[PDB]
């Protein structure tokens, strides 16, 4: 069964940039729901196993009677599990490997930050902004709706920002640009590096 | 230009069911932004006029360059303008013909409320739950994503509930069902009636 992972840090470890109340609800209610619902789907189809990264890579291969349920809830699990690991109680900067990759794709960190900020800001309705490795090993910024993940498009996420209103409304209310700015103070660049390196390996 | 309508009641008129801070943000920030973005789009195309209901009923006739922006922001304005009118600061009950139509269509009001509540809770992500009069003059519950409106599908709304998290999160947090229950205390049934009568015309 899919298990709800604990946060890597205290509920208040990302203050003042994300409030503890939001960390609490976000993890203990939202993410827990996704996990429950993902487990309900998977239990109908024990034959498919519980490797959600692999299952979500080709959604058409998921059995039709649980396909949207698994996309939405298995995707909600994957995305939030990743999100928590990508947040750091301590300030960081991109490691050399990642900074070089960013410059290769976007020219400069400032350009990347503009592009990713824009992606996060213009996502209409619920969704996520991502930095991903494509099948050629090169970086892209993309956003997705609801709990859709770029894994389903053959991409490997290295950075993820939740832009559902639940992720920011208690502190930031309508002002999602302030939330997006705040995120850049709490990125776990070392975790981005790990995911980047893993994406190149095979 | 599209004008932001004032609320029909004070910001705190729906308390304790909807908090004032939400009403204020929702109207003054969210709906205002939809209006501003809708005007920015229409200003590129003055020759199309500003009849958003007509424009959104057949979106394939809004120019392509502003089509999505007008769906999202034109639709955000129409949906929110309707929603403020559908809320009542004192307790109302269904009018007779609307009650009867609901019992014919749904069995009982309690079943209708269940159906509507299911639609509202299962709308995944952002969107709206609706009671509409379809092309046959028949009642249907449906949900839509984002700011999509059933008028784009030839359906006439008589009840609408915003289930974007901005509409409920400050008070209800994750518990969208408690917000939906609260809505049922604050429906303007008189408005529902007007809308229903117009749909059947
Ligand atoms: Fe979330
Ligand atoms: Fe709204």
């Amino acid at each position: 069964a899919i298990i709800l992972p604990d946060l890597p840090y205290a509920y208040d470890a990302l203050e003042p940039y994300i409030d503890a109340e939001t960390m609490t609800l976000h993890h203990d209610k939202h993410h827990a729901t996704y996990v429950a619902n993902a487990n309900a789907a998977l239990e109908k189809h024990p034959e498919i196993g519980e490797d959600l990264e692999a299952l979500l890579a080709d959604v058409e291969k998921i059995p039709a009677d649980i396909r949207q349920a698994l996309i939405n809830n298995g995707g909600g699990h994957l995305n939030h599990a990743l999100f928590w690991e990508l947040l750091s109680p301590e300030k960081q900067e991109p490691t050399a490997e990642v900074a070089a990759a960013i410059n290769e794709a976007f020219g400069s960190f400032e350009a990347f930050q503009e592009v990713f900020t824009t992606s996060a800001t213009t996502r209409f309705g619920s969704g996520w902004a991502w930095l991903v490795v494509n099948a050629e090993g090169k970086l892209e910024v993309v956003s997705t709706p609801n709990q859709d993940t770029p894994i389903s498009d053959g991409k490997k996420p290295i950075l993820a920002l939740d832009v559902w209103e639940h992720a920011y409304y208690l502190k930031y209310r309508n002002v999602r640009p302030n939330y997006i700015k705040a995120f850049f103070e709490i990125i776990n660049w070392n975790k981005v590096a790990e995911l980047y390196a893993e994406a190149l390996e095979h």
